[PDB]
């Protein structure tokens, strides 16, 4: 009771589980990649060639193929881009690993070698990996630039990232990390995709409480209050106004409710209010401004307002919304995403969040590499050699490590179109004795060009926690022999 | 009605059961060994490679295989490390036994030499045992640097050994044995595994007029409800902790808010609603008595803590119930990134404070890696020489079968489980060594009394004592009867 | 209807189903005997050697097999022990039977027979049977030295033989049969198997009820309350002190709760009490130490006491417990049967029931005979010859009936590992003439020994009990030619 | 072992004897083979490898 594989037949049973998982996600590799559509339960549709979004929402039942979806789980969580590569690696790492296997090379001396090649090829990366400047901002665009690409070509364009370095370079708490939560992220509709602008401000989808208040303040020292500013017929709020004006707030965002005597009393002083703004924009106003979320009247302070640049009524897009916005020196930016429909909106704004990643990344490491199946190559020659001055049979598990890392650049040329075992050769003769380092294949050219020139570049994170959190995996994955599944 | 088996159907569906359970866990010894997935009904899922607690939660339902399962529990009982070594034993005790059964000797010639060769195996252990002076601070190192290796090479670490022999060295009751429950264990949060530092209740104090951190503080346990109205009908309930004499106060049920302000009037600090698995732990760490009336606590009823103390510990604050000085009662901070790694670092330091009291309470260690089970194999076979009858057989069967931990240690390191079989064998021989093993990271056949790989002597006395005497049972057995 | 068998396929369906729970514990007989485990409806799992037990609470269905567990039920109410070797012969009685029905010997023909070698087999045993008279202690323990021996070797120590028999022979109520029921047993734990004291006395799991009172006594008068003492805060309880003062009680056994104030005063005097012990503890004070159980308080009388020897909380086995001990001439002894764990300190319990019924046995009868399968040769070849003056077809009924005594020799050596079938021919020659009668097979040592010098012997009503009942059950068996089934 | 110790310069001349088990030097040892014994099996196993590698179609009568 209940089910149980001996063995042999256990061991093969966790190897084969995670190897078809892998060649779901295989196919959505590259720029000549495809897209995945998922119809679950209820009906609902949804089209996505992220490998991690994939994985989620499907149905997956078998016990070794639940494991291998906590590895692109924590790619996102830890870097963001390169899910589908995580998930592509750890599937051939089992294929090199079984051909192993039924030469009985026992499983402890696979292990023993897959660690030690790991071991080396995290410091074989950081000699090969590119130093930009964390204030490089030619670079940095072309980090940007990089990142953007892979999802779509008419989605790079040139002005498009140059706005994004611009924003990430600002929100820099020096010294010296960058934090992703510090850039508030804006979907609203309207014919853009090039009318996306760089901006200072929450944007709260509201209106002013009375057309008696102004439609535009000056250095608005806003006060964030969750507590209701209520009343009956008997001026009750006189108390509640005057104490906003004590902390000197001329604009006054609610989340609750505003009474109709108050909105009188507010206006006769000259500030601005707004009734009811949802629960999501208050937290991004008092994160972007310097606010401070109070829940009652009575205790208001003036050190828990905020600082705006601009605040402003503009009636964009026929909606007539809040823009605060607008700053000197902001340690809190806001993108106003937009775009036609707001299904393209969704994907521009998801576009943005891998952007965000590799400059803030790059800020905080120093750090890129070649893509496009470039370092895969550099780093799998340099690890042949490597096992060489190893002795023993935990060379040949060091062997079929390296030999795994060519299924990248194999499986780029795959979905391209041209042939995976000619260009293999290619690339890998190119690589020999010193240049180039950065030469990989480009997809849409066919030859194989230096990809340092051709703009193609992706931060170290993105190939060293890929390769990590694969490892680790399939190390623990070969560490099992027998399966105790009950129910 | 309803089921059996007879003779040979019975003694055969037995040991296969017996050695079925063996196989599962056989992969999961050794430093390069297995780890071990179970999915119950639940769909709960735990990893783990303890051979004990896979056996004890999976489901299982053969008569004869439920009984083996009582070895492995009494072996986490009487010494904790050494679960899975044996169950292995007794699997091969099996094995060793039905190629008798089938050449037609009797189950009790069987069961004779068996037992007389477990009785000489316990007689000849203890003189290949090593002394340990009970402070002899640099073999404990290693003592305890060989416990916590088995279960991770990583979690090996020369500063971690240090800190636990110092706790454990401070904690003896002169003269002079180790009483485990004195030292406290702590599962608490922080980038650590490094950090960590030579009871934890869940909950804050009842009123903030009560102060925080006291001075060898009496506590009072209390079950029943300290309860009211309007009236000051608590002055009496208050009074009479006071009575007591217990400036610090657990409460399980529920501390009205009229007897809040007496309690801190006084200077007495209470807390309401305790977890009743937490009011357990509090009782046996101190030495408390869980009380369920007001009007009969007593003053020698009460437990005795170092440091109480309401820190606010990775954010939360929480009653820190330890503390002490020139200290009877040690506690240890054990901490890590994720719960899950905490549990499994508790676990870790649970196995090294057996293994360094057992070595003060008895002074004796045994080479590990399976060193000293060849040098008992070959001192059984002699053994077995000068036994006249069909036991002689009992007893070979009994020390050929000793020779399954060095064959299985080589099985999952990868190499040939044949070829060093006689390496070591060999290398036993007429004196040298007696502490010549396996060390499956080099290879070849190393002496391990200088690698630092050593196990109390209890980890092998027991586990021979417990399959030997469970093996015997079995034996002994011919006819099943199995209702339902 | 409903269910019927006829002749020949209703006596081989009796003698079928006789036989087939006769090998279910036959495995079960001498040193190197076999243990049974039974599992029944509700999953309670226990195992034991002891042939009575096994047959009444495990799953029997077949109207033929259910009469046979009123021979074995009839041998533990009794004697006690044997109860294995009853059941055997019935079986092997059967076996011989259908032999003889197979060559169309009438079934009234081999009752005949049945009938007469047992009448024989009687008056030939008391003729071989050593005799011990009632308080020869040294052969008494020797009895009670065999009785042990069959569940254990290891049990069989030196001490304990010698412990049991003072018992027995201080419960005779003279003159002069032994009563089973005057001895107490309890069970209780603790490091012990050798720490099991023989107790003119009770030992209560408990202690004093105030630190006051005194710890040992001479010669102590003991008040037995049913009684609760109890109270409020104005000392009503000084009635009730004075009131077992009134008496002349220094010892006090509560049932009920001693109130707090009653403490001090009862400690005042200088009277020991206990508060609540257990029911059972109390009717063993009772008539242990000549007590009467008092439920009122205000009636206390000096001729209710009860009178011990010796009164003292030991700290024995860690544990404090009352050790009410040391009365002169006690017509009941309660025995504290300790061990490790309790499913040891059960079998050491049911270990003493045997030992106390042979040394009961041999008070009430005088005798014993050889054990080991001694006796059951030296009857079988006397009644072969005692077959030899018997002319007609139930002279073949007497013979079958001396061939089924070897069973029991036979199924000695077939669990002991050697031949049954050439120690059979050495004891059965070394049995010849004259010498020894008391010749048999020692298992441990493999060779035929006198029994009579090893030490291995049984009381006679062990083996005529057995006989007797084995026989009156296979005559009324054997008369059975239809089988009236219902439902 | 083997393949490793050929790497660089030495041995050339480094092979596997079966009776000791260890990797040694076969000049010393004393086993040595004429180069046709290789030369020939080499190119007699290439030219007919190279033939039977170049047949797409089977026609078998009978
Ligand atoms: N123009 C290009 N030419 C060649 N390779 C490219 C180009 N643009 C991107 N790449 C490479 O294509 C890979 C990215 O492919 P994607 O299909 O986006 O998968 P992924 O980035 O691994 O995972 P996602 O994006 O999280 S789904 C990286 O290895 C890039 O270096
Ligand atoms: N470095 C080492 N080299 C060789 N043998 C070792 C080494 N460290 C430990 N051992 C041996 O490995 C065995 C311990 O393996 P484990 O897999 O931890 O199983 P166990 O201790 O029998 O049971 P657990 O720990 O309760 S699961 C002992 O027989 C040790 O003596
Ligand atoms: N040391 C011994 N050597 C030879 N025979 C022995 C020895 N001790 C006991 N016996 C015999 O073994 C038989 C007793 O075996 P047991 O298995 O205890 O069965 P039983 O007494 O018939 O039934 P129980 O005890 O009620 S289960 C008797 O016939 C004894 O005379």
């Amino acid at each position: 009771n209940m089910k149980r594989y001996m063995g042999r037949d256990a061991q093969r049973m966790n190897i084969l589980a995670g190897r078809i998982i892998a060649e779901t996600v295989r196919s959505t590799l590259g720029p000549k990649g495809m897209d995945k559509m998922l119809v679950d339960d209820l009906g609902d549709v949804v089209v996505t060639n992220d490998g991690v979004t994939i994985l989620r929402e499907m149905s997956v039942e078998h016990p070794a193929a639940k494991m291998l979806i906590e590895v692109a789980k924590t790619q996102e969580k830890e870097v963001g881009d390169g899910t589908t590569t995580a998930v592509v690696v750890a599937g051939e790492l089992l294929r090199k690993a079984e051909e192993l296997l039924d030469q009985n090379v026992h499983p402890t001396i696979v292990v023993k070698g897959y660690q030690a090649a790991a071991q080396k090829a995290q410091e074989l990366l950081k000699t090969i990996a590119c130093e930009v400047g964390a204030q490089d901002k030619e670079i940095l665009t072309k980090i940007a630039m990089t990142s953007i690409t892979g999802k779509g070509a008419e989605k790079a364009k040139e002005k498009l990232a140059e706005i994004i370095v611009e924003a990430v370079s600002a929100v820099v708490d020096d010294e010296g990390k960058v934090d992703k939560d510090l850039i508030k992220i804006e979907k609203k509709s309207g014919a853009s995709i090039d009318d996306t602008e760089l901006i200072k401000g929450v944007l709260v989808d509201k209106e002013r409480v009375s057309a008696q208040m102004p439609k535009k303040v000056t250095d608005a020292k806003i006060a964030l209050l969750n507590c209701a500013i209520e009343e009956t017929a008997s001026e009750m709020l006189k108390d509640m106004v005057a104490e906003i004006k004590a902390s000197g707030a001329n604009v006054l965002f609610c989340q609750k409710g505003i009474d109709d005597l108050a909105q009188h009393y507010l206006a006769k002083e000259g500030i601005v209010a707004a009734r009811r703004v949802k629960k999501s924009d208050m937290e991004k106003l008092a994160k972007a401004t310097g606010a401070n979320v109070i829940t009652n009247i009575k205790d208001l302070s003036a050190q828990d307002l905020g600082d705006a640049g601009l605040v402003e009524e503009r009636k964009i897009s026929g909606d007539s919304m809040i823009f605060v916005e607008e700053c000197k020196h902001p340690k809190a930016v806001t993108m106003l995403i937009r775009g036609t429909t707001e299904h393209v909106i969704e994907e521009v704004a998801r576009a943005v969040d891998d952007a965000v990643g590799v400059v803030g990344c790059t800020i905080e490491d120093g750090r890129i590499v070649s893509g496009g199946g470039s370092t895969e190559v550099e780093l799998s020659m340099k690890l042949r050699e490597y096992a060489e001055g190893i002795s023993g049979r935990e060379q040949l598990a060091v062997r079929a490590f390296a030999d795994a890392l060519e299924v990248i650049p194999r499986t780029l040329a795959e979905n391209a179109g041209l042939d995976a075992i000619e260009i293999l050769v290619k690339v890998r003769a190119a690589h020999a004795s010193n240049g180039n380092k950065c030469a990989g294949l480009n997809v849409f050219t066919g030859a194989v060009e230096d990809m340092c020139e051709n703009g193609v570049v992706e931060p170290l994170r993105v190939k060293t926690q890929a390769i990590q959190s694969a490892a680790e995996s399939t190390e623990m994955l070969l560490r099992i022999d027998d399966v105790i599944a009950a129910e």
